[PDB]
């Protein structure tokens, strides 16, 4: 087995011209890459080149209007960049933003290709800006184009349309964009774990609740696991994987796993408020490696404590490389509301999955 890694410092050029301290910082990716060097993980990986996604590739998931509007920002004056950015929910834009989003996407396409052609078994993508909040027709939540969603469709474009792709989204935020793009689609199983707080947590929509199970032929293929009323950590995420994520995923039998890997559920994250440990992420990564004959691609999404995300994503890469997984405490009692959450999701999805019955 070989593990691929893609990283390009050019993606640091996307920046906030009006608030240089905005948490979606350029140094998120450079700090993660540096940690891979410090831990001697980088040389253990096969380096995969970044590339620009093409406009035709963006059209796999996004409208021509949305593509054209974001493209138009590459040469805008500051005043217009500011005005355009303010038209979205939680977006900043610089002249380099469009190109960086193209690079984030193209890097993941190259990574998916390396996996599917057999050049590597699995891979990690240290990319920014993030993607999972980006919708077909709009930008949102620091995201312009939906990198993971696009990567699923790209993967299908070089194998077959119905290639089974599992997207596991453990960013602490709901991937509203990914849900919507695949809501009526039974070829892409979307499973998100996220803080919800009955709608008080970003992005503040009931679309993130457990009863949104998908639409039409996609009924059953959208699994929301929403957290309420508690500081969740390793026990809760481990239980969700044991009762929900893994039984459903095994029954789906994916041919490729994409992880929307935000590390903002990590201990120390200022936006997330949760306490998943780097061993917790390691455990989750090792679990997903049991699927799809190990074909797993880990795509950076959110995560804003620089030391936390650096250590957390490095531990995931360590697992992909075959290092020994952590033994954690599966007997620690869950926060009471987490049990309620897991039970609500189980009730919602039992009609669609025999493994839950
Ligand atoms: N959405 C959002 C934007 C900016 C933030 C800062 C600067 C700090 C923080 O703790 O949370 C934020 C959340
Ligand atoms: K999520
Ligand atoms: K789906
Ligand atoms: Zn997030």
């Amino acid at each position: 087995p070989i593990t691929g890694l893609v990283y390009d410092q050019r993606m640091m050029l996307h920046h906030n011209m009006w608030d240089s301290h905005h948490p979606e910082l350029p140094q998120r990716i450079s700090r993660i890459f540096s940690r891979h060097e410090e831990l001697r993980l980088l040389s253990r990986c096969h380096r995969i080149p970044a590339r620009l996604a093409t406009e035709e590739e963006l059209a796999l998931c996004h409208s021509s209007k949305h593509i054209s509007i974001i493209k138009s920002s590459e040469h805008m004056k500051p005043r217009d960049l500011n005005r355009l950015g303010d038209e979205y929910n939680s977006i900043f834009i610089s002249n380099e933003s469009y190109t960086c989003a193209l690079l984030a996407a193209g890097s993941c396409f190259n990574s998916a290709q390396a996996i599917l052609t057999g050049q590597v078994r699995n891979a990690v993508a240290i990319v920014r800006p993030p993607g999972h909040a980006a919708e077909k027709d709009t930008a949102c939540g620091f995201c312009f184009f939906n990198t993971a969603a696009l990567t699923a469709r790209y993967a299908q474009s070089i194998t077959r349309e119905s290639l089974r792709v599992l997207i596991v989204d453990w960013d602490v935020h709901h991937g509203n964009g990914t849900q919507h793009i695949f809501e009526e689609d039974d070829s892409v199983l979307y499973i998100s774990l996220h803080r919800y707080e009955d709608g008080a947590f970003f992005p503040n929509s009931e679309d993130a609740n457990y009863d949104k199970v998908g639409l039409g032929k996609g009924r059953g293929y959208n699994v929301n696991i929403p957290w309420n009323g508690g500081k969740m950590g390793d026990p809760e995420y481990m239980a969700a994987f044991h009762h929900l994520v893994m039984p459903i995923a095994r029954e789906f039998a994916p041919e490729l796993v994409l992880v929307s890997a935000g590390f903002d559920a990590a201990r120390g994250d200022p936006l997330g408020g949760f306490q998943v440990t780097p061993e917790g992420y390691a455990h989750l990564t090792h679990q997903l490696m049991s699927l799809a004959a190990g074909r797993v691609l880990i795509i950076l999404e959110g995560g804003y404590n620089l030391t936390s995300i650096s250590e957390s994503m490095s531990m995931c890469t360590s697992m992909l490389l075959g290092d020994s997984p952590p033994s954690l405490d599966h007997l620690t009692p869950l926060k009471t509301s987490a049990t309620v959450s897991i039970n609500n999701v189980l009730r919602a999805h039992a009609p669609f999955w025999s493994s839950l019955r």
